[PDB]
Formats: structure tokens, C-alpha cells, sequence
DNA sequence: TATGAACCGTACTGTCGTCTGCGGCCTTTGATTATCAATTAAAGCGTTCTACGGCGTTTTTGATCGCTCAACTGTGCGAGCTAGATCTCA
DNA sequence: TATGAGATCTAGCTCGCACAGTTGAGCGATCAAAAACGCCGTAGAACGCTTTAATTGATAATCAAAGGCCGCAGACGACAGTACGGTTCA
């Protein structure tokens, strides 16, 4: 779980939220680190068919735009 | 930009990364970002309709689940 | 319509099927084209994300590895 | 190899690609053919459900609704 | 949540855990019942297929081939 | 058959089956079940690797990654 | 990874509450026989679009070179994770 | 509407994110020889179309069976409260 719990309930919290719960927090960590996990390794699929070892952005907006 | 670049930068790396952009770090980052608020916006009208304030992992998981 | 209807009907047949409406020939064959136009386009982005304007079997191989 | 080689390289020609190689060509026949091939043997096995023994369209859209 | 907790417990159990954390019983409860759901999903569009109304157990033993 | 009969027949009635066989109760009863026990037992195989004797939520979600 | 050590957090015994399971009768739906049209297979026709080169040529993909640029030390101020009290919904 | 349940708030104690050069490496460039795709006219093997004709998938109606619903005795899942073996800290 790399991804801290603070900013995801401040996004939350930012999305209109009076009170969020700790499990809600938690999870939407867990799921977006997930997601991210998922589109990195699409990326890095990509950079690599690219002839490429480095990870631009342009891997990264290419992988997400097949889902997750 | 809520979402720190750093743990991000982890994930990337723990995806199997050699090297890897601050472009790319940041565009993930708005990316994570965006859709953490977008799924926090369907949590809340579920939650909003489910009679509650509070904002519980059902809602989260259900909210998800509608992408 | 690109794509024959015989040759899927024969792949229907091959399948194991006894007999095969043309409805269900000609709804295959618009699935399986479809499919392909998909497939196609996804090898296409993927080759140009790349240095090449030619579309390879590994274009091909890497868009289907994401699916249709 | 029932599909025929030539409409294929005309779908991936309609897709937008300016060159396309043979390999490419041959490569997205199989996986059309394989996909084919499966796809009817799942409409089968639904018309073979049926009280039916003809393969009709709604046993390949029902089938095709399972990838 | 339909299913109960404890009798999923008892497999966990039978299955040869010393002990078993409460959150691993809800956890396999909720999934199993979401496993549950889709197959019955699937297994009654088979028998609306067919021209029943009532699911048979070959519309389960069917569904559940997805798989 | 550790699992119920009721409930998963009550899951087919929320599916949306209007009439539901004794049989298709059962059978996905013993699915439910089946899978119930092959999790676990992967879970259990997770959890020992993990220097852990107690089975953890975590164990169960990482075990359903398998299918 | 090994030594403990404080503390979650289980297994536990036992009790209460609900839920299943089951036999009752009934109502509806499942095959089943029989009829009858829908339509799909089989063959044979004509015509098209396949597959196959031969060359001209766009396009790769080699190799080598500055060159931006990502990784990686160390630092300070920021940021989250925690513990506890108070209330606000659940 | 009564009560745990639990989320917000306050404060502070760390934790690791951010940052600034430095060093080294992967990246985009520059042409260049050569694989390799496109073009296109040719021979031919197909797809398509169509009528014969029989196998089939509907329709209709009668029979039997098989869930649904109701209600009851018994099974067992849920729920505190308490010793402790286990997990995750250091
Ligand atoms: C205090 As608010 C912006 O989470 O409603
Ligand atoms: C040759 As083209 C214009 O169909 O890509
Ligand atoms: C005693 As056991 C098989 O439930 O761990």
C-alpha cells in the first residue's frame, strides 16, 4: 500500500463528502493504487514495444486509454 | 494535485520500470487523481441516496462497479 | 461487408454445427468483421505510437493482448 | 485456413493503415478464425441447449455475449 | 448478504486453517454470493433462451461453464 | 453440503427467476461450495507462505486473483 | 531473519433468536404427441475476386554522436499517522 | 427515539516527500544500404445465386409433475464475555 490515506480523504472529502469513513478511505486506496498498478504495467508494456526503457507520459496517456 | 508523485513513482517502478519520466509521474498522478474524485462524485449520490451522509466502503465498492 | 459469408459459414459447420441459418452466417460475419476493424485500429495506434507506418504481425499480437 | 487473406488486408487497410505486412495479415486471419471457431461452438452448444439442431442468429448473438 | 457466515467458516476450516480472521469469512461470503449471483444471472438468460421459465439445473451446470 | 439450501435459492429469486428447481438449488449449492473450498485451501497455501497461521481478508483476495 | 513483547483478536462456552427444512395442498408449467408450414441443404450455373509473382521504391533499421535527462547521493520543512476526547449520525 | 458506534477535531511526533546539483545513460538524430511492401496484370478457384425437396422448428392441446406458498417443530447461526495463542511491532 504505497499510496498514502490523507490525500485520497481530502479528495473525497473535496468531492462533497460531509464525513468519510476509514474503510471508504482505504479502499478507494486500495482500487486506485490498483488501477495505477494496472496502467503502469500497460504503459511500460507499451514504452517497451516502443524500443524505449524509459516511461514517458505519452506511455502512460496511451495505456489509459484502454481500460482500466 | 492532491496525490503525492513519489508513491506513484513507486508503483511504476514496481511494475517493472527502469526508468521512468516525471511527465509520466505526474500525468498518472492527475490520472489517479481524477478518478479518485470521479468515483468519490458516484459514492456520494449513492450514499446521498441511501439516506446517509457518511461516505462507507459499500458505497465505494458499488460506485466503482460504474466505472 | 469485406468478409465472405461461405468460408464462415464452413468455419460454423467445421464447429460442429448440423445446419446454420444464413441470419446467423451473415450476423457472424458482421461480428467477426467488426472484431477485426477493432483489432486493426488498436494495431494501428500501437505501430504508430512506434516508429513505423507499416503495420506488423507484432502491432497485431500486442492489440489483440489487450483485446477487441 | 478457411478466411481468405486479401478482404483481411483490405479491413486493416480500411482501418487506417498506410503499409501493412503479410505477416500482420495472416496473423489477424487466425485470430479471426480462432475467435470464429469459438464463438460458434458456444452458439452450438446454446442452440444444442434448445430444442433446436439449426444454428440461428440469436444463438450467435447470445454466444458472443461471452467474449 | 444472503449467505451466512458461519457454515463458510466451517469450510475454511475444513479446508485446514487453525484460525480464521472474521474479515476473511465476510470477505469469501460476499464473493462466493457475488460468484452466486452471476451465475444465476447467466443460468437465466440460458432458460429464457430456451423457452422456460423454470431454471433447471442444466441452466446452472451451463452457466457456471464461462467459466 | 455445508452451505444452505434457502439462501441460494433466495439469490436465483433475486437474480430474477421467476420459478426455481430443486436441482438448480442444489447444484449451485455444491458449485458455491466447491469453489468456497478451493479458495480456501489456496488461501490457506497464501497465508502459510506468509509466515502467518491465522487467515486473513488479504489471503482470501489475493487466492480469488487465481480463479 | 531471529528474540521477545505488548496487544489485538481470535477460539471458546453457552445462550438466545431466525432461519432452515419439510410436509401439506394447489396451481401452473414442463414435455409430448401430432400437424404443418418455414427454410435450409444440395447442386449447378455464371462471374468475380482470390492468390501469385516481377520490379520499382517507400521504409525501415542498422551504426555513431552530442545531449537532454533520469537516477542518486544528502537536507529541511513539510506532510501524514497516531492517541484521545466529544459529538454527531448510524 | 435511545445507544453504542465512530467520525471529526486538536495536537504533536515522526516520517518521507520535495528539492538541488552531480554523474552517467538512454534517447533522438543523421543519413544509408537493403529488406520488404505496393502495384497490377494474369490464371483460376472460389463465392454467390437459385430451385429442388426434405428435414425441421412452431404451433396447438392434453397430460402429469413439480415448484410456491403456508405454517410448525427443531436446528443452528449470531452474539456477548473471557482466557490466550498469535501477530506485528521493535
Ligand atoms: C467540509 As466538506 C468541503 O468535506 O463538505
Ligand atoms: C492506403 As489507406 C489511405 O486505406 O491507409
Ligand atoms: C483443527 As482444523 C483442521 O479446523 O485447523
Amino acid at each position: 500500500m504505497e499510496l498514502p490515506i490523507a490525500p485520497i480523504g481530502r479528495i473525497i472529502k473535496d468531492a462533497g463528502a460531509e464525513r468519510v469513513s476509514d474503510d471508504a478511505r482505504i479502499t478507494l486506496a486500495k482500487i486506485l493504487e490498483e488501477m495505477g498498478r494496472d496502467i503502469a504495467s500497460e504503459a511500460i508494456k507499451l514504452a517497451r514495444h516502443a524500443g524505449r526503457k524509459t516511461i514517458k507520459a505519452e506511455d502512460i496517456e496511451l495505456a489509459v486509454r484502454r481500460f482500466k
